[PDB]
RNA sequence: UGGAGUGUGCAAUGGUGUU
RNA sequence: CCAUUACACUCCA
């Protein structure tokens, strides 16, 4: 129970698109690369000194241990070779000088055996060995990692000004990625924000949006000192670089030091000679404890500092503005990079035999076919996705919900969202509905003006025990507001009472559009079913009982707190599959695995046989969340977990599971190379792309699959990796299944980016959270909902 | 908080020689 | 050990 099955088949199914994805072939030796273990006389140093180090190391030790050879260097802690150090497997220490005195210490830890990898990669191996790869993609970074500025996986460099102190850096990721019989590398571009190298006399004037200098209070000493506490800057009366720690109170002019008391003025005229044409301005408090201050008319801001204060709306928005890119031009400019690669000139990746196609990589993909989406009424009209969207005009609900007894509880100032506003309001919404098949009988039997949270618990309560068969209350909101979770936690958590909230700039101005979305959700909420996939347009899963899955994790921060992980399981409860239900569980801190599965997954199969009378003969089960390094840990609990809660459930009850991890966070890029498939403004591959060869793991059975219509930038094909098959599905039919399921997603009349499943589980994950807000088992009660509530589809 | 899509945040950065 | 750490675009009936 912890081996992946293998690639049953490829796929036929579809019409053939030709793509290229953003790898580059890689041509790598069979060759034993030796692995160092190092450790500089700093135990905290920055990744660059440590490289800088490092190569004057290599340097300097030509004769008696380096010499042709040349080793790549981890930034941290390992070093490695394509041949056998001279030193054996003993520790060996070694004293650097810079322009300080560094103490280096090698010692031997393993080898990476490439052939290892090699076999991996022919089908020989079945699992590929890890070190091989991280080894690899240390070889790959090296130089990079010194001729420009490492962040995460990606490199930025300079020549852009964003206007907010800062400015934005342009840069590449890169990884390397196990393939059919060769190694791939994956480039891919983005960017980031950074500090502008500036003079500190003009970042203040940036800052604090002072034209120049010419224009000469308390807070604007604090606003500064906020923005350059933990900044670096460099010495410009000889060089040397110091860390800002504080900012003074007492000007240069008046401020003074140790003894005899010398002010900064006066020291800087004696001392430096200098003039300083700023007399008056605070000082650089630097170092610590002893007194180092240093005024702003010498102090240059460092380059390569990047920014991790949350970003102004001005500085995001103009960012996207400068980012926003369509898929043509990433691709070209991707290519435009790789132009410029050369790695068969870089010295490094020379030294272990290794060569770099400088194009991209031509993949074969698979256009699938869209299914076919039902509507109900006496019309009955068969929608067709077209782009991977379709319509809500002149079609009406599967199962239409009739609305007879609803409420309107308004949170905005009574000014804003007046009286006319809500009656219009009313009036269309009546009008949409009626149209949708979701018709809203009569007036709303209430509707009053409240204000803070406070009031929510009180009002729900009353409206609860006033009218007979209350179905919805539809709350207005005044944007963001702690309103909201209150809402949510009060109707889904304490009383169970549907709610659909509203911004009321949505209430002010009324949009068919907006108002039809609107419908979908209330109609979802309130037990109704839009639309079902056309049963005769199904794969042959849906001949016998099946139960859909879908489970998510979030985490908090990872620098605070007790705070808890929380993990979300939904299910599907009929044979269309449209209805879900949904489970919450708070876990501990940063942990992805879902611990309470077993009771989660019985719960859920037990409401799939109080529901459909009868039991699931499978088990389709997409996870999201979980990376690749993971997978044998979560694959060997959860699993056992679902079988755990089939064995509890009755006595010989043993369904096929199907295991299939989703994931978004990746840097595969797929395009066009013919630009008449080209789709939108945007330029990206049509929805329903799938890419099952090539650029896909050399043994286990994975996909990508681009389900999804992308209206801005180049869209972000999902990555399915199966993890387990006790049913033996088809590549084509679970390509196609992941495919249909993403059309039944309820919120939208569109197929999304994954499975409706897993897209629910984020949903009520994120629920969660709300739930959660204003000791461990004590608020694990604050995330578990209503009985009235259990089943229904809160989530939206 | 009508919705989808894609951009940036995920813990990493940092303790340093005169003033 | 200590210091710092969700918004925004583009679209739609």
């Amino acid at each position: 129970a912890f081996k992946p099955p293998p690639r049953p088949d490829f796929g036929t199914s579809g019409r053939t698109i030709k793509l290229q994805a953003n790898f580059f072939e890689m041509d790598i030796p069979k060759i034993d690369i030796y692995h160092y273990e190092l450790d500089i006389k700093p135990e905290k140093c920055p990744r660059r000194v440590n490289r800088e180090i490092v190569e004057h190391m290599v340097q300097h030790f030509k004769t008696q241990i380096f010499g042709d050879r040349k080793p790549v260097f981890d930034g941290r802690k390992n070093l490695y070779t394509a041949m056998p150090l001279p030193i054996g497997r003993d520790k060996v220490e070694l004293e650097v000088t810079l322009p300080r005195i560094f103490k280096v210490s090698i010692k031997w830890v393993s080898c990476v055996s490439l052939q290892a990898l090699h076999d991996a990669l022919s089908g020989r191996l079945p699992s590929v060995p890890f070190e091989t790869i991280q080894a690899l993609d240390v070889v790959m970074r090296h130089l990079p990692s010194m001729r420009y500025t490492p962040v995460g996986r990606s490199f930025f460099t300079a020549s852009n000004p964003l206007g907010g102190g800062r400015e934005v850096w342009f840069g590449f990721h890169q990884s390397v990625r196990p393939s059919l019989w060769k190694m791939m590398l994956n480039i891919d571009v983005s960017a980031t924000a950074f500090y502008k190298a500036q003079p500190v006399i003009e970042f203040v004037c940036e800052v604090l949006d002072f034209k120049s200098i010419e224009e000469q209070t308390d807070s604007q000493r604090v606003k500064f000192t906020k923005e350059i506490k933990g900044l670096k800057v460099e010495i410009t009366h000889c060089k040397r670089k110091y860390r800002v720690c504080n900012v003074t109170r007492r000007p240069a002019s008046h401020q003074t030091f140790p003894t005899v008391e010398c002010t900064v003025a006066q020291y800087f005229k004696d001392r430096h000679k200098l003039v300083l044409r700023y007399p008056h301005l605070p000082c650089l408090q630097v170092g610590q404890q002893k007194h180092t201050y240093l005024p702003l008319e010498v102090c240059n801001i460092v380059a390569g500092q990047r920014c991790i204060k949350k970003l102004t709306d001005n500085q995001t928005s103009t960012m996207i503005r400068a980012t926003a890119r369509s898929a043509p031009d990433r691709q070209e400019e991707i290519s435009k990079l790789m132009r410029s690669a050369d790695f068969n000139t870089d010295p490094y990746v020379r030294e272990f035999g290794i060569m770099v196609k400088d194009e991209m990589t031509d993949v074969t993909g698979r256009v699938l076919q869209p299914p076919s989406i039902l509507y109900g009424g006496r019309n009955k009209a068969i929608a067709t996705p077209v782009q991977g969207v379709w319509d809500m005009r002149n079609k009406q609900f599967h199962t239409g919900i009739e609305i007879k007894v609803w409420a309107i509880a308004c949170f905005a100032p009574q000014r804003q969202c007046t009286e006319v506003h809500l009656k219009s309001f009313t009036e269309q919404l009546r009008k949409i509905s009626r149209d949708a098949g979701m018709p809203i009988q009569g007036q709303p039997c209430f509707c009053k003006y409240a204000q803070g949270a406070d009031s929510v618990e009180p009002m729900f309560r009353h409206l609860k025990n006033t009218y007979a068969g209350l179905q919805l209350v539809v709350v207005i909101l005044p944007g963001k507001t702690p309103v909201y979770a209150e809402v949510k936690r009060v109707g889904d958590t304490v009383l169970g009472m549907a709610t659909q909230c509203v911004q009321m700039k949505n209430v002010q101005r009324t949009t068919p559009q907006t108002l039809s979305n609107l419908c979908l959700k209330i109609n979802v909420k309130l037990g109704g079913v839009n639309n079902i996939l056309l049963p005769q347009g199904r794969p042959p899963v849906f001949q016998q009982p099946v139960i859909f899955l879908g489970a998510d994790v979030t985490h908090p921060p990872a620098g605070d707190g007790k705070k808890p992980s929380i993990a979300a399981v939904v299910g599907s409860m009929d044979a269309h599959p449209n209805r879900y239900c949904a489970t919450v569980r708070v876990q501990q801190h940063r942990q992805e695995i879902i611990q309470d599965l077993a009771a989660m997954v019985r719960e859920l199969l037990i409401q799939f046989y109080k529901s459909t009378r009868f039991k699931p003969t499978r088990i389709i089960f997409y996870r999201a969340g979980v990376s690749e390094g993971q997978f044998q840990q979560v694959l060997h609990h959860e699993l056992l977990a679902i079988r755990e809660a089939c064995i509890k459930l009755e006595k010989d009850y043993q369904p096929g599971i199907t295991f299939i991890v989703v994931q978004k966070r990746h840097h595969t890029r797929l395009f066009c190379t013919d630009k008449n498939e080209r789709v939108g403004k945007s330029g990206n591959i049509p929805a329903g792309t799938t890419v099952d060869t090539k650029i896909t793991h050399p043994t286990e059975f994975d996909f990508y699959l681009c389900s999804h219509a992308g209206i801005q930038g180049t869209s972000r094909p999902s990555h399915y990796h199966v993890l387990w098959d006790d049913n033996r599905f088809s590549s084509d039919e679970l390509q196609i299944l992941t495919y249909q399921l993403c059309h039944t997603y309820v919120r939208c009349t569109r197929s999304v980016s994954i499975p409706a499943p897993a897209y629910y589980a984020h949903l009520v994950a994120f629920r969660a959270r709300y739930h959660l807000v204003d000791d461990h088992q004590a608020l694990a009660k604050a995330v578990q909902v209503h009985q009235d509530t259990l089943r229904t589809m809160y989530f939206a």
